[PDB]
């Protein structure tokens, strides 16, 4: 059935978007209407998500419709953090 699921992204200072789990899109589309909703830019940001207290870096070009239902974590790229 055409459902409309979600996923959840934490914007950089600790916002938060939402973007429908867009099938065929990886994150860089979904999410740079992310930082756009802010009014950031997907340049200087970087995508992974927390997970059981650790963080599992997700790439720009994973398709986003995978990560649905899950919350996201989008962090500055601020001298390369590890
Ligand atoms: C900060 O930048 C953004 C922040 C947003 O939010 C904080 C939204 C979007 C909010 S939203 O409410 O439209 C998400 C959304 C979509 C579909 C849903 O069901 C199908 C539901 N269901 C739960 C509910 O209705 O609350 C929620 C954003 O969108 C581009 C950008």
């Amino acid at each position: 059935s055409p459902q409309k699921p979600i996923v959840r992204v934490f914007l950089p200072n600790k916002q938060r978007t939402v973007v429908p789990a867009r099938c065929g899109v990886t994150v860089r589309d979904s999410l740079k209407k992310a930082l756009m909703m802010r009014g950031l830019i997907p340049e200087c940001c970087a995508v992974y998500r927390i997970q059981d207290g650790e963080k599992k870096p997700i790439g720009w070009d994973t398709d986003i419709s995978w990560l649905t239902g899950e919350e996201l974590h989008v962090e500055v790229l601020e001298n390369v953090p590890l």
